[PDB]
């Protein structure tokens, strides 16, 4: 297909250990984004097919999105904060290098991001 198979969420011989920042990573900053007036766009892959975006994954070389991120912490992929950090990141990242600076799409992912810095940099040591 045009939409590669959505990122692994299941890490299956991980022991699974939870720790202060991803209980924050999870119950305070994927809650707040997931609940954001403006979170429909991210909540899943990008459908390059229904969303008529034949080039998106030629120029998107790592898909990330809160739906996959969301799982990840419901179940316990991530070995740590920064992993989910990074995810987050990618996401934003790959929002703003491929749609154009004036869209909408970009300012709903500006609005976003802020809220997630301002949550992260209250993470918990
Ligand atoms: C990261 N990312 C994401 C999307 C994306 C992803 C999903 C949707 C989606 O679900 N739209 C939808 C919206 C409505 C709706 C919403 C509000 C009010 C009324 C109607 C209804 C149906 C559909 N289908 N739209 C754009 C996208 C596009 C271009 N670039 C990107 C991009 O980088």
């Amino acid at each position: 297909s045009m939409n590669p198979p959505p990122p692994e969420t299941s890490n299956p011989n991980k022991p699974k250990r939870q720790t202060n920042q991803l209980q924050y990573l999870l119950r305070v900053v994927l809650k707040t984004l997931w609940k954001h007036q403006f979170a429909w766009p991210f909540q899943q892959p990008v459908d390059a097919v229904k969303l008529n975006l034949p080039d998106y994954y030629k120029i998107i070389k790592t898909p990330m999105d809160m739906g996959t991120i969301k799982k990840r912490l419901e179940n316990n992929y991530y070995w740590n904060a920064q992993e989910c950090i990074q995810d987050f990141n990618t996401m934003f990242t790959n929002c703003y290098i491929y749609n154009k600076p004036g869209d909408d799409i970009v300012l709903m992912a500006e609005a976003l991001e802020k809220l997630f810095l301002q949550k992260i940099n209250e993470l918990p040591t």
